[PDB]
């Protein structure tokens, strides 16, 4: 067997990857694959990582940076609040979920054209996609995320898009350190990912 | 308003904290909460923490720690997958999803009698319990985690605890560095949060 080690973020592992994981298997038996999942914020070096999937704009330095797919990201919520909400003002009825950017709720309503929240808006801030989207599920406010991400809990009604508007602050990206060596099966795992996604 | 910022690990602002925030605001309505997530590996210095709720033994160094609650973990599972599941070496006929520690489930099998899962098993590695349990919800493996911090998948059979045992291999923890100063806010939210949990 041949090793791989790969440091998935975690909103990708659960909403994209692992669900193909046994076509890579099928397409690639001799590869041991060793996964990991983080938040986005990942020292490959620390982590001995071959490959890093992570969200993020494709110009990261001394890396050799592929693209996976696009992360476009709406507002998402529990039913019982998209009861609620009928014009993207209606979001402001509740607490605003966002990751550790600042910019993703001015940005978005800047898109729709409405103002920035107020600095005074109650905010809840999340290191992973995952953990928000728990949070949305259960009431905890409106979240924002890229929406491919939960088409699971999208077609399970456990969340809703309320609005057609998207936006990108980043796609998905796998990356190798080029101090870190390209192997035989790292370029078989970069062909068969980008492969499957188209 | 009192500022508050609070670094909070994602599986017990889920499973424990999110759900008790507005009896916080009754008790305490003039403090300004600022919540966020963390993985368990955090930096509170860098990120401008007063508090951090985290996961371990509770001896940091240079550290005030106080004690919330126990997080005995077991094994947790999908419904099919536990249809499958008769005794503990039944467990084995799947993957194992585990965190970063390696020593979790060599714990769990030896407190149940069993030998250690072959060192050529199939593993999935999570920086995040709430990762990992998307995993197992999706049949992906079976889940070693802290079960009291699942109580929403367990009741809305979700997932499901096939066996009794339970382990300690850390529980849940607020902590202030001794350099960081402790506010009249910081106080009232300790007094809070172990009070509630009693």
């Amino acid at each position: 067997q041949e090793k791989l080690k790969i440091g998935v973020v975690g909103v990708f592992a659960i909403g994209c990857l692992f669900p193909l994981l046994s076509d890579f298997k099928r397409s690639y038996p001799h590869i041991d694959l060793h996964i990991s999942t983080h938040n986005n914020r990942v020292d490959p070096a620390a982590e001995g990582l071959d490959y890093t999937i992570r969200y993020g704009g494709g110009a990261w330095h001394d890396t050799d940076a592929q693209y996976l797919c696009s992360a476009l990201m709406s507002p998402l919520c529990s039913p019982t609040l998209a009861s609620q909400i009928q014009t993207p003002a209606d979001i402001l009825k509740f607490p605003l979920l966002r990751s550790y950017r600042r910019d993703e709720w001015a940005l978005w309503m800047q898109t729709v054209g409405e103002a920035p929240p107020s600095p005074t808006h109650n905010v809840m801030v999340f290191d992973s996609a995952v953990t928000m989207l728990e949070a949305a599920q259960a009431g905890m406010g409106v979240a924002i995320a890229p929406v491919r991400m939960f088409t699971h809990l999208l077609s399970s009604e456990r969340i809703v898009q309320p609005f057609l508007t998207q936006i990108d602050l980043g796609s998905f990206w796998i990356t190798r350190l080029q101090s870190r060596p390209e192997t035989p099966a790292m370029r078989e795992f970069s062909r068969w990912l980008t492969g499957v996604l188209h």
